[PDB]
């Protein structure tokens, strides 16, 4: 079992990290969700799924810079919702192929109330997951950390009378 980035980030066999970087919506409105889609970027696949099958969770997913400062939210994991941050781990989901598959994590973030201007800084570690992977084989349990970094600058506009 091993993952990779769409962009060419790898992982091996045994675990290991990578950084992701993530377009976002340049202007999240208050109450609003920006949504990361991590299925799209991120993908992994069973090295011999003749003979095991691989079980695949989100065991931790911890909240970074603008995300940690200025945002709540939940990470849809397979298409259930958890708290993000995360620190129970998530149900798990199946890889039984040796073709990539796209690991199903998406966070949905909102601003909190407090939130108003610039809220993540293009660059910044927002986020990191930890796909924990097991078998039904051997007593294998690897952690593929997942560092999500920003690719642009994202703003909760505001009122007032300043433009
Ligand atoms: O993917 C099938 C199998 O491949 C390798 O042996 C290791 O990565 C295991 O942990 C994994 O279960």
């Amino acid at each position: 079992f091993a993952c990779k980035t769409a962009t060419g980030a790898t992982i091996p066999i045994g675990g290991g990290s990578a950084n992701v970087y993530v377009n976002l919506t340049p202007a999240v409105n208050v109450g609003q969700n920006l949504v990361v889609d991590l299925s799209t970027q991120i993908f992994c696949h069973n090295d011999y799924p003749e003979t095991i099958t691989d079980y695949v969770t989100l065991q931790r997913g911890s909240a970074y810079g603008g995300v940690l400062s200025s945002f709540s939210g939940t990470v849809k994991y397979n298409g259930t919702s958890y708290p993000f941050p995360t620190t129970t781990e998530t149900a798990r989901v199946i890889y039984d192929s040796r073709t990539d598959k796209p690991w199903p994590a998406v966070l949905y973030l909102t601003p909190v109330s407090t939130a108003g201007g610039v809220a993540i800084t293009a660059g910044s570690l927002i986020a990191v997951l930890i796909l924990h992977q097991t078998n039904n084989y051997n007593s294998d349990s690897f952690q593929f950390i997942w560092n999500i970094y920003a690719n642009n600058d994202v703003v909760v506009p505001t009122g007032g009378h300043h433009h």
